[PDB]
């Protein structure tokens, strides 16, 4: 995965420097585990995961459910953050993650631009901003 | 367009507190004049603009002939910011655009996350991450990916 030109050293993921931001990319880092327990540990009871605009899953069980059923037919195999910041108690994480389906063995690259929200350093929302074209390829689930 | 259950006031527009990010407010405002004249004037030459994952324009004069094209097919009928923020130079809008396609009259919401570079007050780097399903619906233009 090549470094983009618009990449800034000054937001580097190397140059994380909140404990927010810290747990983010190692939340990041966890992904390629495919592993919807390892991952829910990382999230509050009351919390969401969406990505933009399918139905949203609030609070820890659909959270969990949801991970566990895309980790069913797709692998994260690579996640190369460019970018981590936050503002007023968001994270932002601009991204390339590598997926891979798992019933066909093919590849995809996903931009995507992700906000995180923490309390107390576990994950009260997450929402992962990225063009779905191919996700519905990608994800042999339904969309819904 | 109702505020989404995840809002959060701490981050609100009404709440941006530099000067980039009250920039950048200014600039989602003008996105519905709809005017790529207008809203040229918000870059600076050396600068890019993208709808990821398309391919993007870099320098002011494609920046510019692309937002022309896309005013020729499309309106920008409302921008609803509903978070800014900034951190290490980027700032960072959580919003949806409304936008309406001209041959079809058809509307459609966008939910956007988007950032933005700024170089002393100029847009340097804007790019839009956002679901492109429907994009190629309301743009009648070939998306070049």
């Amino acid at each position: 995965i090549e470094q983009p030109r618009w990449a800034s050293k000054d937001s580097a993921a190397g140059a994380a420097s909140t404990p927010d931001e810290k747990i983010v990319l190692e939340f990041m880092d966890a992904l390629t585990s495919n592993d919807a327990a390892k991952l829910i540990e990382y999230f509050a009871e009351d919390t969401m995961y969406q990505n933009m605009p399918l139905p949203p899953a609030y609070g820890r069980d659909a959270v969990e459910q949801t991970l566990a059923g895309f980790f069913t037919v797709v692998s994260v195999d690579a996640v190369e953050t460019f970018h981590i910041g936050s503002s007023n108690g968001l994270v932002y994480t601009e991204r390339v993650d590598v997926l891979r389906a798992l019933p066909t063995g093919k590849s995809y690259n996903f931009s995507i631009l992700g906000v995180f929200q923490l309390t107390e350093g576990k994950i009260t929302g997450w929402r992962d901003y990225f063009d779905l074209r191919e996700f519905e390829e990608a994800v042999d689930l339904p969309l819904r």
